[PDB]
């Protein structure tokens, strides 16, 4: 079997991206954050606070014939941003794309931090890391990809995302049609749960290629791009005006600049960001202070392969018995 769905931006920042995911019987449509950095699948729901519910779509699975409880079982997960959400589980009919999962446990939300209750566009999160980081307790269930792999033509799954329009993820296949020249591929460490893999150097805008091993994440459920200090002043040295703002939390720049591409090494292949990519525009409505789109790992305790790396490339998922990233230009 196969999946493909089309990922959409929320808003005009590209600051996440929604799927529509089909759950229950009849079909319950949620549009929820693909997330390569975690490993629950999590919804809004009949059950969530009502006060903490600001105009998502919920999941109600008293109206679903296939739902069913899975008793016992609670969830509760803290993001690196400092959200958080929790709940109880049920088991439903999860759908991708055309691709189905029968059994797929469904984590009902019973409380939700402020950051998901102020973001009305999004319905919940598809955790598509490793299942030993999910957080079901006292059984721990597995992920949408990790229950439909043995029934796809190849475990695998691939994240398209667009610059300021939407794009793809598939399940199941590489659409060859869908990037250009080859797909460079290099090894993943899963000790931490996570698609962790070492990049082999950057290049600021023309500039030379430093050779260099950056251990980090490929992570669709990170907006930003999280590197090393020393790699993160090299970039913004390039940018006049640019500095870190530690009242706004960040590298931030003259929104009159011109920003310089950022290259990324995979192997002895190479991914070329465009500058424009690194806007993330005014700190404040009206301000001509536009925040960066490349950032410090320093204090987060690891370099995060965020969706402003991502979406400079076509990105294999490969879930084979040892796993691998793909990267290609597009």
């Amino acid at each position: 079997s196969t999946g493909s769905a089309t990922t959409t931006p929320i808003d005009s920042l590209d600051d996440a991206y929604i799927t529509p995911v089909q759950i229950g019987t009849p079909a319950q449509t949620l549009n929820l954050d693909f997330d390569t950095g975690s490993s629950d699948l999590w919804v809004f729901s009949s059950e969530t606070t009502a006060s903490e519910v600001d105009g998502q779509t919920i999941y109600t699975p008293s109206k679903s014939t296939t739902a069913k409880l899975l008793s016992g079982a609670t969830w509760s997960i803290s993001y690196g941003d400092g959200s958080s959400s929790s709940g109880d589980v049920y088991t439903d009919t999860v759908s991708v794309g055309g691709l189905t999962v029968t059994g797929q446990a469904v984590e009902s939300a019973k409380k939700v931090s402020s950051s998901f209750t102020e973001d009305s566009t999004i319905d919940g999160l598809l955790g598509l890391a490793f299942s030993t980081l999910n957080t079901v307790s006292p059984t721990q269930q597995k992920t949408f990809f990790d229950n439909a792999k043995a029934s796809l033509d190849s475990p695998v799954f691939t994240a398209d995302l667009g610059y300021h329009a939407p794009g793809t993820y598939n399940f199941g296949f590489i659409d060859t049609t869908a990037y250009t020249g080859s797909i460079t591929y290099t090894a993943v460490s899963t000790k931490q749960g996570f698609w962790e893999w070492t990049s082999t150097g950057y290049a600021v805008g023309s500039g030379t290629f430093k050779s260099t091993s950056i251990d980090g994440i490929a992570d669709t459920g990170t907006t930003l791009l999280y590197l090393p200090a020393t790699v993160v002043s090299a970039y913004w040295a390039q940018v006049s005006g640019a500095k870190s703002s530690s009242s706004v939390g960040g590298y931030v720049f003259p929104c009159s600049a011109t920003l310089p591409s950022f290259t990324f090494g995979v192997g002895s292949a190479r991914i070329v960001i465009p500058g424009d990519y690194i806007d993330f525009g005014p700190i404040s409505t009206g301000s001509s202070s536009c925040f960066g789109g490349i950032q410090s790992s320093a204090g987060i305790g690891i370099n995060i392969f965020g969706d402003v790396a991502l979406k400079a490339a076509f990105v294999v998922f490969n879930g084979a018995t040892t796993p691998t990233l793909g990267f290609a230009s597009k």
